[PDB]
């Protein structure tokens, strides 16, 4: 069947904006994952995760008798797909249970694990989702065999459908480097927003770099990937040494054994994939990654025994019995336990990327310091791995149930308690009549919230206006933010501030982020007034200052708008067109497509456009809230070309005198070009909408200034 | 950007059933568009639209200053589309404004038209849809030029985003026959759902079949075409020479001229195509199809010249100015004129697919009849040109506005006026009670409601169970219906109808239409009760019986279900997998993914199967209402293997012992298989869910029922 995506390869997809309808979704309108998991017991839960550890399956028997290894491997997964550039993957969503992640070769095996779980998920249903219980069973694992963690939040909500990352172009499953499609160029560089070095990895190649077994080199793409899934050097070496103190890899027989991935498998398969025709096709016979590895003389209980092999033994290269590379001590004993033949020992084994930890010289002064001291590596390691399992949970306000960490860690992005009565509706009257009248214009003030609240993304719920983390560095100085202008502002808006509160009775008072907030709102309210309606825009106060010590900065870095839409706004110059940014920055933003089209067509005629560019600004009456966008854009009366100066700058002008009406970037034009975005503009574009544009503004409006308000959830 | 389509491009494809969300409409959720339409002053807009007609625009100037014929093409290409084989396409949901329809070779320079109708949509807005206003239009075009039409029904809402329809297979824009993916094999036989002749055409090729220019062959095309689009041979040569009575073809240079199609052109282009390099690009030096053909002496009035120069001359073969085959009349006068130069006259000339009308012989007996008699070529034109366009829009029920024609048409499947007062609450308990009492099983009360509820599209909004056409020919005799079953059950409803309405008073009866109905409810509330459950079905009276007179068995055909997953049913052997025919299933009825879940796995279980099969009745307590199917489906201690006789009907046996516990379809196992559809599956298989099972299933099955009552719209 020959579909849209055949003909025009090339067009824009608004698809990503409307997955997770109600349509797709089982569970009815009003279910609330949070009230369901509240009343989860879930010592009940962990006390069944516990007795599965050591119940065997035959049809994927226990290594050692012992799951907890390959659970921990499959909540590790889970969370491994993060990438910092987007906040796309991460576990967050359950996303492992879906393509294409179910099926990425490096996710071989984990469809058994998950279908271990089915008794557990069946038992508790809705009141414990598959997202939850992943990393729930990891913790378990650990716990069973002796580790302390460092707690757990619920919260994760199920999704019913595979979200839309863009994962690279590769079109053949671990290509090498250099292809067609090559991730890599320059002194291997790494794409954005891309964070593992061969599609359908994680991170890595055990083997090492494009399969050459070298340590070194290994430990370059080891940082680059860990490092764009938010871990430095400390942490990548806790968490490597720490999953390798458990369970085994599987390489008992040749890769060609095994078959199909679970998405093209038969029917028959009910959901699992690679079935291996080596032997039994599992257990002692099992071929997953096609490394024979085991790390630990105790695969099956927490020890510091990772490190005294790493550093108590030379190591020599070798081959598994699949063909792979991997290091064997040849001077040691047979001291490492058999999976499955109680009379059997081996020598300890490594893979060329555990050898990274100590021949990298960073990595090297870590490994010993853990190696010397293994209680400072159980707390790296429990530390990093509840950061791991929930640095795309977003605020702390949607951390569940009784296990959740009382320390606040800088990597969560901090607010503090808000610990005085709240502003009301009157308060809240009484400071938009102040900020309107201390001469701040609509743009300053629909600019300055846009650019507060607009670093929120849905991929990891991190980014808003709560904490007003725009004065501090390094938002403050961000182009798109207009620092100058920017610091204006917070000028003003700190004087109406301190006077407020100044006068106060009684402990109340209100945060610059509130205010900040409420501020573009009197904007907005101001705005409809010019263009002669009287509307209320909806305003929650409860927002809290963060402080500069309370904010990471460089973990800020990747939250920088380098392409806003909104305002009209290119850092620099993209391989990607400006309208794919466009749908990319609305679905970051949760917007549908009516959304995103409403939402834009005011924010051009308010004054968000950074620079005070007149690029899609089509209206004789600027700042005032009209549909001006939309009537004039779609004006047959008006001729668009593209620039001699700049291909992606467009005049229209009068097609009858030759005359210039206005200018417009890709970003403005494709609202009349797009045969779906022109049809949503027409809506708003016809005799009858002002009231729809303006109600529908004000609705999306409020939506941006609460999107990361989980305090009010 | 590689997606889940280009790794798994077999796997059933589910977003099918979740377009259309709310995330993609832009109206609110309780916008409702037949309230609108309603309020619209309809003669207002039939001004605005009469006035366009000779309101040229030098963009795309009028032909003859008149642009009546381009809006009648515009219209008939909105409506021709349909296929009777499914009920996709048409003009009931104005895809015509979206991929692909929109840059279709046939709709070139249709995008013209629909620009030339922003400026009124734009006036009246919400209250009159671009569906609706295309019909309009059309007709308003004859009326202009003096032809009077049969009548017209608003009440088409607009859509927002494409429809999923196949096409074809052809990956290159209008392929001739016998390529790769031809839709055409052995004796030129068409491909069901198919009703065009090449990828891009409405029904064939105006040179000839494959281009080659014979009147004769052309006829057979036009007839097969035709026939699939719901039009006999009166009415298809009514219908051509109705139209080809107005107007012009465009080809006056080479079609090499003409640039990107909508959907490619340049952003600038501001959503139309089709740009020409050959001299002005437009009006007299228009290039559309590339033939250059004028009709008649009166391009912009109605006339009888159409069959006048048909039968009046002899044709002789030529090229138009873009080389495309036509005829011209051997030794004619120059009479017709010039579209734009009062200085020249042109001789008559036909295309080889109006030369059909004459040399097809059936054809030729029609024509000399509309050419002796054109009082009935108007009434016959008139007629078709309302069965056209209104095809699609369903029972009379949903017909909007002052201008509906009274007459009720076969074609309409039409339903009986309801006369006298209906049965109530009290008197549907005791119906129920009266229906429990005979005997008749929960399944066979379920089956038959399914077989008359389940016939509905929404394609078309053709059948459904109002009217009961179940006990009518064909229905009553189709496989799927089990005839000698469904003839017993019919039987005992009647009987029980007959003692019911000869007990009462006043005029009150209920029909045997809503009894079916309501004897399926009851079964659904014994089968609940079976399992335990308290349940009330809900149920709404007011159908109606249709006769035998008023239902057009040939017409009816098309909605025989060969493939029916919620049956387990299977008529043949197809190409496509049963898994895909039930997704399509699932679509025509418009059922979500969680929809179409719940009602199959409670269905196996009340016995809807045909002929009693086993497969998928995954229950020891057959006929109970539970969610066994769903728990039994996803025990992992049962193992699944298709069977040596059928590789489509699979074993599942106990996994330890090998005993044999259940038999299975694709369509039942594709629930346990593919990774959405097991994620919904195991939201009904938790052991929390019996009772959301159950809820959600009444709905479903209410939902079903009422499919097609319009009536309570
Ligand atoms: C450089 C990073 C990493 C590399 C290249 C890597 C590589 C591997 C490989 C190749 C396997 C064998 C899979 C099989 O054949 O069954 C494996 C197993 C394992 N990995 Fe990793 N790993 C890395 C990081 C981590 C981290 C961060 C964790 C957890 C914190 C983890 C925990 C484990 C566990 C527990 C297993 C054993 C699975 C079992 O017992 O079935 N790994 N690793
Ligand atoms: C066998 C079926 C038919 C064929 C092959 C056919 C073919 C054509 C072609 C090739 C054109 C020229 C398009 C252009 O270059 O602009 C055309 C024009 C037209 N057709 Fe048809 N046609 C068919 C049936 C119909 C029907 C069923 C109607 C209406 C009831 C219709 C009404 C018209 C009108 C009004 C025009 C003139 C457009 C104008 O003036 O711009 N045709 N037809
Ligand atoms: C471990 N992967
Ligand atoms: C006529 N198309
Ligand atoms: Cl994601
Ligand atoms: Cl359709
Ligand atoms: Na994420
Ligand atoms: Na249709």
């Amino acid at each position: 069947g020959t579909s849209n995506r055949d003909w025009w390869p090339n067009q824009l997809d608004l698809s990503i904006l409307h997955r997770h309808s109600s349509l797709s979704d089982p569970m009815g309108k009003d279910f609330n994952y949070a009230q369901a998991f509240e009343k989860l017991d879930l010592a009940a839960v962990k006390r069944d995760l516990h007795a599965l550890m050591t119940t065997s399956q035959d049809w994927w028997p226990a290594d050692f008798g012992h799951y907890g290894g390959l659970f921990i491997r499959m909540a590790w997964h889970s969370a491994g797909t993060y990438r910092t550039a987007d906040g796309r993957g991460g576990a967050g969503e359950g996303q492992q249970r879906f393509a294409p992640l179910n099926s990425w070769p490096d996710n071989a095996n984990l469809d058994k694990a998950r279908r271990l779980l089915w008794p557990i998920k069946q038992k508790y249903g809705r009141a414990i989702s598959w997202a939850d219980l992943l990393i729930l069973t990891g913790n378990v694992a650990l716990e069973s065999m002796g580790f302390k963690t460092f707690g757990f939040a619920g919260g994760r909500a199920d999704t019913w459908e595979p979200e839309d990352v863009y994962w690279g172009s590769e079109k053949i499953w671990l290509e090498l480097s250099g292809g067609p499609n090559s991730r890599y160029s320059g002194d291997r560089q790494l794409e954005n927003p891309l964070a593992a070095v061969q599609m359908g990895l994680i991170y890595v190649n055990p083997e090492g770099p494009d399969g050459n077994p070298d340590p070194v080199a290994a430990a370059r793409d080891i940082r680059d990937t860990f490092a764009r899934m938010a871990m430095n050097d400390e942490e990548t070496v806790a968490l490597i040494a720490g999953g390798h103190t458990f369970g085994k890899t599987h390489g008992a027989g040749p890769a060609s054994n095994v078959g199909a991935e679970p998405e093209a498998a038969g029917i028959e398969a009910q959901g699992l994939g690679w079935k291996s025709a080596y032997r039994t096709g599992k257990g002692a016979d099992a071929i997953t990654s096609g490394l024979e590895v085991t790390w630990t003389t105790t695969p099956t209980q927490w020890s510091h025994n990772f490190f005294e092999n790493l550093f108590g033994y030379e190591w020599e290269l070798t081959k598994s019995p699949a063909g792979a590379h991997q290091w064997v001590a040849k001077g040691a004993d047979a001291v490492i336990p058999d999976a499955f033949d109680p009379s059997k020992k081996h020598r300890p084994t490594m893979l060329t990327t555990d050898l990274s930890l100590r021949f990298d010289p960073a990595y090297e002064k870590i490994s010993r310091r853990f190696h010397e001291n293994p209680e400072q590596f159980a707390d790296a390691f429990a530390r990093a791995w509840f950061k791991l399992t929930h640095r795309d949970m977003g605020p702390r306000a949607r951390y569940l149930g009784p296990e959740v960490p009382a320390e606040v860690l800088l990597w969560q992005d901090p607010i503090p308690a808000v610990d005085h009565p709240l502003i009301d509706a009157a308060d809240a009257a009484e400071l938009k009549a102040k900020v309107l009248a201390s001469g701040l214009t609509v743009s300053q003030l629909v600019s300055t919230a846009w650019a507060a609240a607009s670093t929120f993304r849905g991929s990891d719920k991190r980014g808003g206006a709560n904490g007003a983390r725009i004065r501090l560095a390094p938002q403050k100085d961000w182009e798109a933010n207009q620092p100058e202008q920017l610091a204006a502002v917070l000028e003003t808006l700190e004087a109406i501030r301190t006077a407020f509160n100044g006068a106060q009775r009684g402990g109340k008072q209100v945060s610059l982020a509130d205010l900040i907030v409420l501020a573009g709102c009197a904007g907005v309210e101001q705005a409809a007034k010019n263009a002669g309606h009287a509307v209320t825009v909806p305003f929650a106060p409860g927002r809290a200052d963060a402080s500069q010590e309370q904010t990471d900065v460089e973990s800020m870095a990747v939250l920088e708008p380098v392409a806003d839409g909104f305002r009209n706004y290119l850092k620099g110059k993209y391989r990607v067109p400006a309208e794919v940014l466009l749908v990319d920055k609305a679905q970051l933003l949760t917007l549908s497509a009516p959304e995103m089209t409403v939402l834009l067509g005011g924010l051009r005629v308010l004054g968000a456009n950074v620079g005070q560019s007149r690029h899609g600004v089509f209206t004789a009456r600027e700042q005032a809230l009209t549909n001006d966008f939309f009537v004039n854009l779609l004006d047959m009366g008006t001729e668009w070309k593209p620039t001699a100066a700049d291909a992606d700058v467009f005049e229209g002008r009068d097609r009858a005198t030759g005359e210039l009406k206005w200018t417009g970037t890709r970003v403005d034009l494709v609202f009349g070009s797009h045969s779906q975005l022109r049809a949503l503009a027409e809506v708003y574009g016809s005799a009858d909408a002002q009231e729809k544009f303006v109600r529908d503004f004000v609705a999306v409006w409020n939506k941006v200034m609460n999107l990361d308000r989980f305090d009010l959830a």
